[PDB]
């Protein structure tokens, strides 16, 4: 039976509106409904991964888990493996994967981040899972960020407490956050950005959604607007909006938004918004293609509509040679020429680089490089043709191209890392010098680039 090379993920976000779930939910899981939707010819075809997401889920584990497998089963006719389940709260992440996947799938990591202090220390933060399947690391997260139209600063402060504070992934990989952590990173959940117009405009809103214009909405989504201006979710994609704002319903129908403030809402305008989120961010050159994104139109217990996304995702093989795993392949070098990092940081310490990847036995610790000062203000920490020779485990190009470099650049006297990026190892050309490039960040903020050139010998 040979390895995948591509995988498909389905990502749910669901919230629930601490109200048990109707009987049929599969137009969920079939990404049918509001959008980009997924082919009829698809729906007897299984995903390899179910990820579901849910935020005010009144339900047991257990009472979540039966609904779910049920709801696969009848579908598929497959009964999926539990891979793991987490909760914080009424903030809950599940994860089914295909019976034949389960010797495939192995690292299992969860961990939940609580986000605010005192008053807003409570009810929202995030959830997460990690694991391997095969050769790729898989990273998902479920937050459920602040909730008002006039909070989109403290949903970027959610953020960012979460990427820092999320353990998952390989704790080796110590200066890495999360956003480095994995080949395909899912962040979704209810983020609870809003569409940032007057209150006096709710009817015009509710009026355009009901023409299916969203281009003057989505102009004003706080998410969007955030993104673009790198507040938040920073090197991270998401799909094109096409489907109707999935908050805030009148329960039992989808024919009324309910806006207005009242007790209930805190005394809030809730005008339809798009909380409800599915967003990625893959290794620069792997497969990765959003083939649904939408919201159901026939789940109507919550004040939200469920959201689907489906991925195609490329996926390696576990790689055995020869020589590595257990030892290098002399065969093998990935080699540096003419590198710099260009730094925002004010201060003025020496640095040096930290190169981890799993193509090599352990990390690597470069020379410090030759601080000068850039034309426009910047620190530029020259490396030259300093660096070390990295020796991979395997030197076979049908692996070492499908790798990835992790840097980090560190203080020599804090060995605290201002900043940490990636470069593929996919590059056009073997033993020729070729340019190289990632932005750097740190707390998933910008700091600096990294460029230079590699060299890269394989076996071929
Ligand atoms: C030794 C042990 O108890 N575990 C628990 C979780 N395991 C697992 C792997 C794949 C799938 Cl699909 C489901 C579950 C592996 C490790």
């Amino acid at each position: 039976q040979p390895e995948p090379d591509m995988i498909t993920i389905f990502i749910g976000t669901w919230n629930m509106g601490n109200a048990p779930p109707p009987k049929k939910i599969t137009s969920w899981f079939l990404s049918k409904g509001q959008g980009k939707t997924r082919d009829d010819s698809a729906d007897y075809i299984p995903h390899d991964i179910y990820v579901i997401g849910t935020q005010e889920d009144p339900l047991s584990e257990k009472e979540w888990l039966e609904i779910l497998k049920h709801s696969l089963q009848e579908i598929t006719s497959v009964t999926f493996k539990t891979v793991a389940i987490h909760t914080l709260w009424n903030i809950r992440i599940v994860v089914l994967a295909k019976p034949e996947h389960e010797n495939r799938i192995s690292h299992i990591c969860t961990d939940n981040v609580k986000t605010g202090i005192a008053n807003t220390l409570g009810n929202k933060g995030a959830v997460g899972v990690s694991f391997m399947f095969n050769g790729t690391s898989l990273g998902f997260v479920n937050s459920h960020l602040t909730s008002g139209s006039e909070k989109k600063l403290r949903r970027n402060q959610n953020y960012m407490n979460i990427l820092r504070f999320l353990a998952l992934g390989d704790k080796k990989l110590s200066p890495f956050n999360i956003t480095h952590r994995f080949t395909h990173l899912f962040w979704f959940g209810d983020l609870n950005y809003r569409v940032d117009l007057p209150t006096w405009e709710a009817e015009t809103i509710i009026q355009k959604i009901k023409q299916q214009q969203y281009a003057d909405l989505l102009s004003h989504d706080q998410l969007l607007t955030e993104r673009r201006e790198q507040k938040v979710f920073l090197h991270f994609e998401e799909e094109e909006i096409t489907f109707a704002p999935t908050y805030r319903f009148e329960r039992l129908t989808r024919d009324k938004y309910a806006y207005t403030k009242q007790k209930a809402t805190g005394m809030k305008y809730n005008l339809p918004s798009w909380c409800d989120r599915v967003l990625w961010k893959s290794y620069p050159l792997v497969h990765v293609v959003c083939q649904s994104y939408g919201s159901t139109s026939d789940i109507m217990t919550s004040d939200h509509s469920p959201v689907f996304a489906t991925f195609e995702a490329g996926v390696t093989s576990q790689f055995v040679s020869k020589n590595g795993p257990g030892t290098v392949d002399s065969q093998g070098q990935i080699e540096f020429l003419r590198c710099y990092a260009t730094l925002k940081t004010k201060s003025q310490t020496k640095f040096y680089l930290e190169f981890h990847s799993s193509c090599l036995e352990s990390f690597v610790k470069s020379q410090e490089g030759e601080n000068e000062e850039g034309s426009e203000g910047e620190l530029v920490v020259k490396f030259g043709e300093t660096l070390p020779k990295l020796k991979p485990i395997i030197s076979d190009p049908e692996y070492l191209l499908d790798q990835h470099i992790l840097i980090s650049i560190k203080s020599s006297d804090s060995d605290e890392s201002y900043g940490e990026g990636c470069i593929a190892l996919r590059l056009e050309a073997t033993e020729t010098q070729l340019p190289i490039y990632t932005p750097l960040t740190h707390h998933g903020e910008l700091t600096g680039h990294f460029q230079g050139e590699i060299k890269l010998q394989t076996s071929q």
